[PDB]
């Protein structure tokens, strides 16, 4: 498997912020922190998926498109608009690149397929 | 095919919750809207008790290693940093209304795959 690339300071307080708890994703969560590229934030890609990057998504079957800002827990907002590390969804976007796929529950039933289109800051 | 049940008070929450935030395009949105203009709205009374409501507070497991956890799903206002609420208008929350006890949803596992879970209790 590909490993996920992240900053000293990111892997530092996302290890402590998992050490504390007690979510689902959060094994599989540490397992990608442990193995991660911990690398200074300028060599990391602006393709990638980093803590506070705002990730616009395209529904595959058709043109239409949002964000979402990955934050810290208590950064998060209450406007639809950003979403916590530790949140399903929120968790497995760490590390997600441009093109990646991902999908997740759509209210009423069925699937939601999105590509990641861009990531900015 | 088969409407949701909401309260009253939820539905007219929802609303203006909805209205206010006009302009805020968020995933899943279009679907949630939907789902509420056809829903089927009751006294809180005879929606049973294994139906997810607002304010529901939602045991799952999963599916690979029978670990259970829960999440409340809240209004905005309640979410917290425990990362055991969820608003209605998050991934997955905006999902959770209107499912009911024994549904099965799953999403992404970190690093690659699904986590699949079954609802095993709603209570309120």
């Amino acid at each position: 498997k590909p490993k996920i690339m992240i900053s000293s300071l990111d892997a530092e307080r996302l290890e402590i912020l998992l050490e504390t708890l007690s979510f689902p994703g959060r094994d599989d969560l540490e397992a990608e922190l442990a193995r991660a590229e911990v690398v200074d934030p300028e060599e990391i890609p602006p393709t990638v998926v980093t803590m506070n990057s705002t990730v616009r998504f395209r529904v595959e079957s058709s043109a239409e498109e949002f964000c979402l800002t990955l934050v810290y827990p208590k950064d998060v907002d209450t406007s639809g608009e950003k979403i916590s590390i530790l949140a399903p969804v929120g968790s497995a976007l760490l590390g997600l690149a441009q093109g990646d796929e991902i999908e997740w529950p759509k209210p009423g039933g069925g699937v939601l397929r999105v590509r990641i289109v861009e990531v900015t800051y």
